[PDB]
């Protein structure tokens, strides 16, 4: 049980690694419109249930990838961070005051996911 919870979470990590490294491929004038984008932070992100924080700020997310242009469609991927997401944190998402960028905001997300396998090793 832990062990597929692992496997879900190094998932996770992976597709958020993949938007990423996506991004920061981008060409840096159209990069540079894409980081305007304001993105919420989590106050807290320590537990599973947290990941509210993240499935909130999913259709933002989707939306900032639509507008940029690739071998993935962003619907695809999104949709199977939002199956794990929904999975995983099986509570009102408390939000941080200052807002961040798309890079911060992934960033984020991706140390989150390290974090929590780092506890299930
Ligand atoms: S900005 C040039 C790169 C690009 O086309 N992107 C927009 C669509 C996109 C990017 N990374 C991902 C990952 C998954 C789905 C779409 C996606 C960056």
């Amino acid at each position: 049980s832990t062990k597929k919870t692992q496997l879900q979470l190094e998932h996770l990590l992976l597709d958020l690694q993949m938007i990423l490294n996506g991004i920061n491929n981008c060409k840096n004038p159209k990069l540079t419109r894409m980081l305007t984008f304001k993105f919420y932070m989590p106050k807290k992100a320590t537990e599973l249930k947290h990941l509210q924080c993240l499935e909130e700020e999913l259709k933002p997310l989707e939306e900032v990838l639509n507008l940029a242009q690739f071998h993935l469609r962003p619907r695809d991927l999104i949709s199977n961070i939002n199956v794990i997401v929904l999975e995983l944190k099986g509570f009102m998402c408390e939000y941080a005051d200052e807002t961040a960028t798309i890079v911060e905001f992934l960033n984020r997300w991706i140390t989150f996911c390290q974090s929590i396998i780092s506890t299930l090793t």
